[PDB]
């Protein structure tokens, strides 16, 4: 364990105060047995003081999230492109901590809200902590950091009543998107399956901004970070995400925790697109613009190394709640660009940590400490944990022999700003006209989705915009959507009873780009960790025998099996009362249980509804045992449908079923606009 | 009202800093049109500093809740039982503010979690602010305040993974309940429909503790506070409440906001049960024990006044 | 020790950020060589952010202070009187940290203010940290903790202009004293030399309150803590203290630091008076009353152990500024009493540390950590430095097997309230009538001082009360003083041109008590560390020779010698320009320097003024090798005036003078 030095064991021993005096903490000290509590009860006050002070402010954004420890391993010595030490040798390993999150919701909001997601990675390198504070979507809503509070105020709950929680489905958000057209690209992403990923493990990570890789000789290249999931791309469907948000608000954090505990820690290839400084404006947009992607057709990915998360935190508050990332945590070999969104972020993280931590020594929390020595003249501050020996903490000095020494390009492996960087011109609060095309790339993204996928995106927009009360805002939203796609505007307008404006073809085109579609990304590369719900009954010993056999066959392949029946007993994990289709990636009914398809033990129709929901939401579903018509007919599920299975043979059933799990979603169950 | 004086109107005008200097806030100041951002950009830093510091710690318990302004009106001059000035004359009106809440969930969790609920009432009286910080259930889980962090750690999410949110449905909570039998009464209440009320307006409020009414002559009587809902008693069913948690996490706060905006502000009769000091142990239990109710058969309610909530906040955070 | 693990070495290495990235910190990153500074300069912002956030609130009181580390050693197994683990074996050693302080001044105010002084001692015991948060005066101004903000607002600067700093010499303070008669006892102590101690090492430590010693059998006795200085008792005189406040604001903290660095770390016998519970009102006053001492005639001292301070801090901010004492840091074998001053203190220290630290994990700071394992269910909070493995931090639990287990009188060496303690009666906001005598003990104290000592205390009151603008307050002050002593009232009234009220003999008496007088406590038991200024000249090679001969002798006897001359050179420590009589405990002029008694190198008459100030302030003074003594109007026959050609002889006599320390016959007395 990377933080073992800081762990406190309470598996033995007597209760003590924080200063080691043995005490009790179960009854207050009173003046008589039915008397008033005494002020001199220090046991009471120290315990309740601590409780009263347990909370710290949630993150201003990305308040809802979860983290894990792991390791990064480099695939090569990358000297040829960067001086970065963590990348300087094949097989070199660096500990990491990653936190994943939504953006809008507070603490305690649902994991399966539709939102942008954070993906923040710390590399505890041998030349300092390096943080990549990224998202699951490669482009951001706005083109200047100064706009962030406008965006976030608009998305977060209306400030008179604090409604609605963790949702863009309200007037203010769509007022802002329609007034600030830069938002279109990220908006289209958020309205796709990327807004409701199946898990943190099934999403990619992006730095969003263009950064620089800087060699020890001072030359630089432009880069984009892209962490490519080894688990596949996968989304929920919206109706499923809504039910999930109520049945399991902790869905993503539980999925990550469980995958790690089972030895299925998630992996990504840490990649970059690498281009020349001369290509800043060569691709038909400006690399300083965080609303644009570099299509892969123009710049392929270079795999730098492997990221694997394989260790859960010991204490969530101390590790996951207190981790404080900064894009300012940069190392020699990396530099910034003049992306005005990035530029302003550099200020915000350092300042906001004062808010959360309540004082300036937040880098001393165990989770934030580096894994190398610290030499500097930073002193004092509330919560100062060091005892500095150097009594002359100023530069230049002779009384400490000139130490610490200055580090720079030529000495001490100092960070240095890419020396080819320049600035010219007027000091201006002006937007570059190179940033002005807000619509072509949203259209590129949309064009690249499959037909059903395009339908899901249209449907997400229909859902949210139909909840906007202002007819003017709705009109304004159609005006912007229509600049990306007339057809999107027409289909969305249909649901809200307004007319779409006439086509405006300025930014329309037919181009597509690879690697942005979820539905088109093919079957999952692994089905380990995927969840199978076996619906059985205690009414028939035969049904539980079937479920035990099925369990064995499925578990051999690393699937997580839940057997559901009316009541618990050995071999049954979950009652119908607590079971839901959102708990599973595939659902199997054992034919011994066909009769179930009213009781005081579960809501009326529960067993059938689990099956029907799983089918409606695109999941593989099946009946095992040979007798299937009763169940399939009660569920209105066609026996010969794609992703519908019926076999007597457990082996055969499982072989076919596992293909369905990799396919993951049977999209021919969803209606399309004609 | 201290609040009228602090309302700020932004329906007109040019944007200013917090020190009244007119500014813009849409583009950062840069060294050239494609250049880096300048440290001298005070418009940027004041805006972003404020954003960076918007959040404050959520309440240690009852983090999820919603409030409204209203009035309390006394039905009589209650001098006969209490010196309390807000209760000293028929018709006397006192401004109030009430916040309703769940207990275990963080500030973004669902209103329809199964839980105890807070019902905290401030009376801004002519002799000082008086708060009755109560619940929708008349009895509490534990018999000594020193146990609170035990109960709350047990019911809040397990501290290695912070799972599960806003729920007693996990080992630690049931470990605590089964090890601490005082928990049984409140547990039974939370597992009834009182754990999943239909709205804040359809639940009652209780002080829980025995308090004292004290006359100007120094004499005292023992009292229980019970705010009786004029809307009636109603619950959700469990499956319904689970679905609502997903489809509308804001369900209770929206319900209250809407009732107020429509001129249907909710009402309670503020009542007490009143017994003599000599009855502290007369009913087969100790009135100092917050796990016990006084059955109405042993002590009827006296209606003191009318509490009505009829005005929503202007800014949720500030109020 | 928690502290060794947290020491950080910067004697080698390249500069890094706080996250270990090598950086520079001397030039801002700019858009061009004459260009504006960039927001992306993280090197600048992390450095400036830290600087901008260096300061923390000063202590609400006792903000000006200094600390050191040391050791406590028990003289015996004290089982027979207390269960306290640190007292349970002969020779048992416990690390300590002590901070000494004034009370009213802010953190940059002078050490030599006239004030009560704090003497706060932490014992890092093998059963928890135990703090005795005491003062250099055994009694306090007020009888109920709830009055503390009244006392402290009255003594601290007037709140419109924040004038005057670190002084009771203003109207509000004397308005409070004269309206709240409980203040008289501490006031008399503050107005004596106890208000201006010569150093932290020359003052005693007192717990003030009655506490309990509790045995493992549950029995208790009542105790007073008294730390008896092994360096002796000594004071400044007031004029010397005033000059010192300007010439060396750091005088006491420097004195302590130097004593430690020189292997002369200060010692105290840690003592108690011990009496039975039945004696709580047996001595003519109530032992719950913090305005009363137990005269030693009624209860002698038991020496429990030795306190020695012998190591300075490494980082003042991290150790001295951040140490957070609490009377709530109590251990098994000690209990509280129902002293209403002590009772409220218990709440204050815990709460105020939230203010200073800015979050609840202040016991995690290295200086506040214990030296034993911590097992509890305290969690989270800002600045949480632990990673707790127990994921069931509630009691009762089965999922962590019942741990941590409850500790109490019969398990786990738990703290327990003394079991014989009871309470009975109405719940009242009433002062016990047993607290009502505010004047007899102030009179006892005053009676116990030597005539010159009584003069000094009278002169302190004359000085301060003459600065009170309000005629009404001055009159009220005389009313109260007169209840203690009519003579004090008369003598103080004479300075302010008011008439004293007629004698009111209700509380007058002629009783005296041992151990409260400084002047009467005899010569100092050691003169090591005391300071000798040798006034010399570069004019005469012979002056320098004389000085160096004196130096050899005096340094072997543990004295700190400063040779002063017009300019620095080999063997000269200080210039006349920077020298002052307040820098010295004794002054010697070498024969060769007689000429100096105008130059661009020091102010006119500086050499003579040092000798004259030292004589006026009562110090041993001499000439080694007539004219100098004539120039200074100093009588050759005077007590503590030395005039010898023999160096050996001079040294022997002068060193007796240093032990006597002050020659009080140089001070005029009222007649
Ligand atoms: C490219 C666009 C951006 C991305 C990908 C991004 C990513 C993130 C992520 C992942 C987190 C959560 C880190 C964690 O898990 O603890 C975060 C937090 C935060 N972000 Fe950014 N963000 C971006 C833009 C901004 C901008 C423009 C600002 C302000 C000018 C900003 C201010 C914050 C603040 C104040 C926090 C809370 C940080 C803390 O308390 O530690 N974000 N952001
Ligand atoms: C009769 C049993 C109890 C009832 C009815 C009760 C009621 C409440 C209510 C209604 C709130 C929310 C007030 C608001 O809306 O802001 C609250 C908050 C709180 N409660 Fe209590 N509570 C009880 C027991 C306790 C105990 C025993 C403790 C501690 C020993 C305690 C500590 C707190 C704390 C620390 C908060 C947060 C207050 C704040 O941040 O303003 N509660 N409680
Ligand atoms: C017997 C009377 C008292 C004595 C001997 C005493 C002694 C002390 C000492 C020595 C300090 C400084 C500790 C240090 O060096 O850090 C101190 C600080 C303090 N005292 Fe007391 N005191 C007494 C009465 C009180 C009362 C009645 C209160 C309040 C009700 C009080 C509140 C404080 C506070 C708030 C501080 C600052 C503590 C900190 O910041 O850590 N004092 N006192
Ligand atoms: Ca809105
Ligand atoms: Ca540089
Ligand atoms: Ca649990
Ligand atoms: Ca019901
Ligand atoms: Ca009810
Ligand atoms: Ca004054
Ligand atoms: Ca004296
Ligand atoms: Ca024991």
């Amino acid at each position: 364990s990377p933080l073992a030095a800081y762990e406190v064991d309470d598996s033995t021993g007597y209760l003590t105060s924080d200063v080691g005096g043995p005490i009790q903490d179960q009854t207050s000290l009173k003046a008589g047995i039915r008397g008033p509590t005494l002020l001199e009860d220090f046991m009471f006050r120290q315990k309740i003081q601590h409780f009263d002070h347990e909370r710290v402010p949630e993150r201003a954004v990305n308040a809802r999230g979860a983290g894990a420890h792991g390791t990064f391993t480099s695939y090569a010595d990358w000297s040829n492109i960067t001086a970065a030490s963590f990348l300087n040798a094949t097989g070199k390993q660096t500990p990491v901590f990653v936190r994943f999150s939504t953006v809008a919701g507070s603490r305690g909001s649902a994991d399966t809200a539709r939102d942008v997601h954070g993906f923040a990675t710390r590399f505890y390198t041998d030349e300092g902590n390096f943080d990549i504070v990224g998202n699951n979507i490669p482009v951001f809503f706005i083109q200047d950091a100064i706009q962030f509070p406008d965006l976030i105020h608009s998305v977060k709950p209306r400030p008179d009543n604090e409604i609605p929680q963790a949702a863009t489905a309200h007037d203010s958000a769509w007022d802002f998107f329609s007034q600030q057209p830069s938002t279109m690209h990220t908006l289209f992403w958020a309205m796709s399956g990327h807004g409701i990923p199946r898990s943190y493990r099934h999403m990619d990570g992006f730095g969003v901004h263009t950064f620089r890789f800087v060699k020890d000789d001072g030359s630089s290249k432009l880069i984009k970070w892209h962490f490519k999931s080894r688990q596949g791309k996968a989304s929920l469907v919206w109706e499923e995400a809504q039910v999930l948000s109520g049945k399991n608000a902790d869905f993503h954090r539980q999925d990550l925790w469980d995958a790690i505990e089972s030895g299925n820690g998630p992996e990504w290839d840490v990649c970059v697109q690498i281009v020349d400084e001369s290509q800043a404006q060569a691709f038909g947009f400006d690399l300083l613009d965080p609303t644009k992607i570099i299509p892969e057709e123009y710049a392929p990915l270079t795999k730098l190394g492997l990221l694997k998360l394989d260790r859960n935190p010991t204490n969530y508050f101390a590790e996951t709640e207190q981790v404080m990332f900064q894009p300012g945590h940069i190392v020699r070999g990396i530099d910034f660009t003049e992306d005005p969104l990035l530029q302003g972020r550099l200020f915000s993280y350092l300042d906001t940590q004062l808010n959360r931590n309540g004082g300036p020594n937040f880098e001393q929390l165990p989770i934030n400490m580096p894994r190398v020595p610290i030499h500097n003249n930073n002193r004092d501050g509330a919560g100062q944990m060091f005892i500095h020996r150097n009594k002359y903490p100023y530069t230049p000095n002779t009384l400490n022999s000139g130490y610490p020494r200055q580090a720079n390009q030529n000495a001490g492996r100092g960070f240095f700003t890419a020396p080819g960087r320049t600035a010219s011109g007027a000091l201006v609060r002006e937007v570059s006209p190179t940033f002005n095309d807000h619509w072509s790339q949203p259209r590129l993204f949309f064009n690249s989705l499959t037909p059903v996928e395009q339908q899901f995106l249209v449907n997400a927009m229909r859902f949210e915009i139909s909840l906007v009360k202002s007819e003017e805002v709705k009109k304004n939203v159609l005006t912007q959507l229509n600049r990306v796609s007339h057809d999107v505007a027409v289909r969305v307008a249909a649901a809200i009873g307004l007319g779409a404006p006439d086509a405006d073809d300025t930014y329309y085109h037919n181009n597509k780009t690879a690697g942005v579609s979820i539905v088109g990304s093919g079957p999952l590369p692994t089905i380990k960790t995927l969840r199978v719900g076996i619906l059985a009954t205690t009414s028939e010993s035969s049904a539980l025998d079937q479920a035990a056999q099925l369990r064995t066959r499925l578990e051999k392949d690393g699937l997580v099996v839940t057997v559901v029946a009316e009541t618990l007993r050995e071999g049954v994990d979950q009652t119908y009362s607590t079971a839901d289709a959102t708990g599973f990636d595939g659902v199997v009914v054992v034919d011994g249980a066909a009769a179930l398809f009213s009781s005081p033990l579960f809501p009326t129709g529960r067993p059938l509804q689990i099956f029907v929901d799983a089918y409606r939401w695109g999941k593989p579903v099946g009946v095992c045992g040979g007798k299937s018509s009763e169940v399939l007919d009660a569920a209105d599920v066609p026996e010969d449908g794609d992703g519908v299975y019926s076999e007597e043979s457990v082996d055969m059933f499982v072989e076919e079923f596992e293909k369905g799990l990799a396919t993951f979603r049977f999209t021919d169950r969803f209606a399309l606009d004609s």
